[PDB]
């Protein structure tokens, strides 16, 4: 029970969001600490699963990470007690008022922290599977943290069909590989400052378009740099497709130049 807590101790404020699987709060730990737990309501998942990604984290932790800290679990409803961001998802905080604010200095700054936190995993040798902006949360100090990891993996982790790469979704191949492709999703993400990867389309008609070597334009604006540290991602030949130190590494060269 190393990661155990009792009861009472954790207060339940804010709603926060929710989902298929449980919601998340806004509580404290003994009052004093502002802190998110995760619900999971019976019947919709299980008690193991919901026990089970409680684990990778349980041993992942990194600066980049939302890390764990303690778990609730010895009677329904089943806790999950991590690192607070008050400024929620990348993606609505880019949407939102001082979001669609800041400029690429920021924005560049952004994707390199992701770059970095996942190169992490990359080494401990695991997968995201749904690495998209709506997964990363931004610190009450605007730093990055890559939260949720329920998908991941060293039965199937996939939806993000707009984000998952033609191998993992054409034959399962889920690699390192596949959340590369991930990153130029996600890229393309903040520079337009949270449109929907593939607009217009639905993402039943994604699973086409690739079949076929389809590819996102350049966004109007990004510098190449971005757009071709981007199509690096692209690569239909999961090898051709860059490693994370580099895009980290390359986030940060190409970065200075704007600032």
């Amino acid at each position: 029970d190393a990661w155990e807590i009792p009861r009472e101790s954790i207060k339940l404020v804010k709603r926060l969001g929710a989902g298929q699987f449980g919601e998340v709060w806004m509580g404290y730990y003994n009052n004093s600490t502002k802190v998110a737990v995760k619900t999971l309501k019976p019947g919709t998942m299980s008690v193991q699963a919901f026990l089970e990604e409680a684990n990778l984290m349980k041993t992942l932790q990194h600066d980049k990470l939302v890390r764990l800290y303690a778990v609730v679990t010895r009677e329904e409803p089943i806790y999950i007690i991590t690192e607070y961001m008050a400024k929620g998802s990348l993606l609505d905080f880019l949407k939102s008022d001082e979001g669609g604010k800041v400029l690429l200095p920021k924005l560049i700054d952004f994707s390199a922290q992701i770059a970095e936190g996942m190169a992490y995993i990359e080494r401990k040798n695991y997968i995201h599977r749904d690495l998209r902006a709506a997964n990363v949360l931004v610190s009450e100090s605007l730093m990055c943290k890559i939260a949720d990891f329920g998908l991941a993996r060293v039965e199937g982790a996939k939806f993000p069909i707009k984000w998952t790469a033609p191998e993992a979704i054409n034959f399962g191949c889920f690699t390192i590989k596949s959340d590369v492709w991930s990153f130029g999703i996600l890229l393309y993400e903040i520079v337009t400052y949270g449109k929907i990867p593939y607009p217009g389309r639905t993402n039943a008609d994604v699973m086409t378009a690739l079949s076929q070597g389809y590819r996102m334009p350049r966004v109007e604006n990004c510098p190449d740099e971005l757009y071709d540290i981007m199509k690096m991602c692209w690569k239909e030949k999961a090898e051709e497709r860059p490693t994370f130190d580099y895009l980290q590494s390359v986030l940060d060269d190409f970065y200075t130049a704007t600032e």
